[PDB]
């Protein structure tokens, strides 16, 4: 049971933290592949190749390495779901790929920030800190 | 009426329960098939072949069997809907095919990963543990 | 207005009520087919063939009738919506096609399931209890 | 602005209110074709043919009118909005053609039954009842 | 910021307000193309030809202006967001053509009419009254 | 953290700003290209072109820079999200198009106005206010 | 607008329906003959001599008239497209020529036959049942 | 622009519309001829002689002028595209030579017919309805 | 109506079913032969000789007698396309001439291989299983 | 990138725009030769003599210059892929042959007319604007 | 079931896998002879000499081994359907005579090429790996 | 992996890239030549002489290197299938001959362009960019 509060983003390649943070989220799959004959009870399957994605919201300030995200951007990033503190694991992504963006606001909110990003060629490795 | 808050899940591998469970889900189909000519009143159906599926959500932790499951792996699951006390009937699922995984977070939560799997070649054989 | 709370679902086969029950549902429908000429003010229509479907969902309990159903299984059902006293209409289907079952559950609820069925060749029989 | 709740349907062929009614509703729509050409500023549009559609939701009790309504019928229907007070608009449908049903229940609610129909070469006559 | 209920339409060919009025809604509409070559940053667009569309609902009361309206009918609509007092603005639509019309109702409503219509070769034409 | 409140939108061609607005959002996007063969573990993405879009929404006033806004134009815009302050980012865009407007009521609301446009050829220049 | 699902074919000679239908048709030809001379504006044309074929598709099924059809087969056929209710036109075909027979099958489907046949030496012969 | 829909054939000879139209269609071609010589940059053309054909599907209905169409008749047509109307041009074929019929059905569907023409000796001559 | 999914080939000769069957197929043809003479009204007709041919598809593996088979052998067939069950017909050829296969795949699929045969100097014989 | 939906076709010889146009078409041909001898890598070509062809699509309505287009004329034709504006290349071609047309309809469309050309004797000069 | 995902190609000749593949296909044939006298049931058939043929689609790179196909070359294939772990078989194919190659391209996507290549006096030698 | 987006085709006469390009293509051939005796299992083979073939398809704007492209036309080509940074492969043609043209568009299109090129003479040589 981590706190959730005290996750950190950095942007790996600058050393960076990323700002005022509001949610993270991530994601793996693979596809799959089904088949069978006539006469069979229950049909096999087996997954082939793999994928990952995910995103996350900030507070829109233009002072901040928030801001220096733009769609086609290749980012190294490491997300700490509990923090830095030693034996906390981390899942460090190598090449991601920054897909969209997308800001917005209301009359009575804060000004908000989505970024969207994917992976391409490589898949998060899970690792612990020192 | 079984308790609900006592289910237990298990990787029947390796022998290690799960860890912290928020929920689980399971299912079963067969795909239909249906026909009629030219003068029937009602249409004819049957069953042809069968699959599973299901799910859990789990806080996150690194330091938890949960933690090696990864897209791609095969595992033998088993599930007690309510609970290990003998005479408890526990659905027994054989190569299990886990197909994504999904982390999560917020400001004032905690980080939560859900496993989504398949079945690969069998169905899930249920028992009575003694 | 019948009472709602009092309806009983049999399995006429083997003359067992299910358990306990949460809710129940059933359906009937036609095909419709429409066609017009240049020239016409309204669009014709007329009804094909038929079928039925329907569901119901249970507390999951191993040592019940409710166990026994198995996707691709064919049963002859009867469901009593105001109870079986006498005079109360109930409708009984013959070879029902069971199509797929969904058990879940929650870290604070019950193991419910539901099960999912289908019309085979026959429509529901409306009747009058004796 | 009528009171809505004293709405009454009839099977006009027969001459019997339905029963315990919840909601009715009705539809009238005509197909629509667009067309323009290189150099235009707006595009055209008129309508072809015309159809009509509506339901209503019923308490099921088996001893009633609404128990003989089954898919494929023709009926005459008569909706009267406001009543059968003289002077009151009803829209009378000729040919209605009922298309589905659909029957339900809960653990703590009353069986009530969905009627689906439509209409089959001819439109809702409104009039004015004497 | 115009009152809101102030709101009054008119069939401007037989001038004559509609009557309990519920809401308005109006729009424009224009379709897009994009095109963009190997080695272009951006992708670029333009705008082709224009629609116009909308509804409104009134209660339904036989003894309206409201019930003339039938599907397929041409009718010349003005529509006063802000009311008929000098000065106001308002949106005048030539050859409207009225789509589709839905009369509903419930146990404990009012019976309500909801009449849906679009643009046929012209578009609203803002205006001024005097 | 900007205010939010302080959100100000200009025709940066005339030099005015819009009136009572409610809400501003802008987006960016680049598409994704994804490829693999047989053997490999993860798949490559990269991007191709970019688009942005956005809208807002204003209280209906017919004397207002709001009103002259019609599906088609081409518009040059800028957005303040922090305010007109010295030193506070604006995003200008050169050659917006407005797709389509949206305006509609209701019996105890104010009529509102929703714009919304895309880009053609250009893309959201970030820049800092003096 | 005959009601297309009430079709039956009919073995003229022996007296009984083909089985589980799926669909038929028909077909009928002349061939022509065109010629022009030098300062001719149009041309001229002629039918000399006529055919007939068609074909159907049935489910397969071993126990039924439909099975004892063989290629080279002489056959007397009638065809009844709206049934075989008094005043229903007829197309009634003497010594038609079996041609060709394709029965296939899928994993998911149902087997079924095509029956392709011919005219010889007569044409079909409309007809009213009475 | 014409509307489409209003489109009325008729059998001129005797005087009758055909029926329950689906679509129409037309056709005229002249043959052509080119030559060249050792030394030319392009080849020059002409046409010789002029050609028409066309077609019409309508449903099947045995009662009904389209019924008495058969392989080898000659008869007078006319095509009115947009009614009959005055002022509407319609083609009017002389001696057009019926080729071959088409009927055939579905276990979902009408039965159609689909009669396909040809000229001989004469070609279509347009002119203007009174 | 045979259910299709329990269809069985097997090599007569060597009694072993094929393996992973996806789809089967058959045919049977005669040669027609028409002829008329200088004023007929219709044209005659009749069958020479017979053919037979088909196919089916596996998936490939190496370890069945699917892998056996190879362009030029002559092979004794028996098609059952409803099982095995006593009282099911199957097909029988003999002297069945296999003419092609081509296996293929892709980089999401699995090896498919089709084969493809004929018939040489006997016909398919129709039987019933005891 | 011309707009695309500025397209204007001319008959030159009279100055008059086509009418309700859908979309264009134009073509050049040159034929190919290719020899080679015994004991060559590569084969040579070359061109002979050119061609031009093309067509479009245009409403149909009687009260148009597209009405008088008959196959065999010969008319002087100019495109304007980008409109009149000055500046704007155009292909004007000489001595064009209109080859055939082909009228059609549906009940739920718009007559369109297909206008189907070629060159004779010159091919098409390309030019620009004043 | 072969996994397909695991499909290896290789060049024999020099001993180096293809690389980004995405598909193959292979193919066997043998020509066929049929003969009947006059008075003959069925017809007989044989095979009288066979070929074989296939291609496959890679991703274009010029530093890869497939860059050194040309059309005219005799290279030595090896096909494994299943990878290259021991007791898979593979089709070698000597003297493979590679016939025509096809590059392309579009705005969107990956630079393709596709191979296709023939057998030159000798057959596919099937085989089981070691 | 080429990135596919920024193939680059120029006219290396006079050293200018094509335009908005969309897809380009390449092909390469050589025929083949069978034979086998009285008394053989396989038929060998051999290729004679070789061709080249393709095309591309661009946006149509007259001021651009493409419009220059006439029919008859001998250009030399140089293909860069994935750009022009050093170490990049690219194919170029000597002597292409330009075969044919087709310009076309829609009314919600944007003019389209298509040049069909073949070779003569020589074949395409690969080669590398310094």
């Amino acid at each position: 049971m981590l706190k959730g509060k005290d996750g950190v983003v950095k942007n790996a390649s600058t050393g960076d933290s990323i700002g005022h943070l509001q949610s993270w989220a991530l994601d793996t799959q693979r596809d799959e592949v089904s088949g069978w004959g006539m006469g069979d009870d229950a049909e096999r399957a087996f997954t082939t190749v793999g994928r990952a994605s995910g995103n996350f919201e900030v507070y829109l300030d233009p002072a901040d390495p928030s801001d220096d995200l733009e769609p086609g951007d290749l980012v190294d990033l490491e997300l700490y779901p509990g923090g830095e503190s030693t034996g906390s694991g981390y899942r460090s992504v190598a090449g991601a790929l920054i897909l969209s963006t997308a800001e917005s606001a209301s009359k009575d909110g804060i000004p908000m920030l989505t970024v969207n990003w994917r992976t391409s060629g490589a898949l998060p490795q899970k690792a612990t800190v020192s």
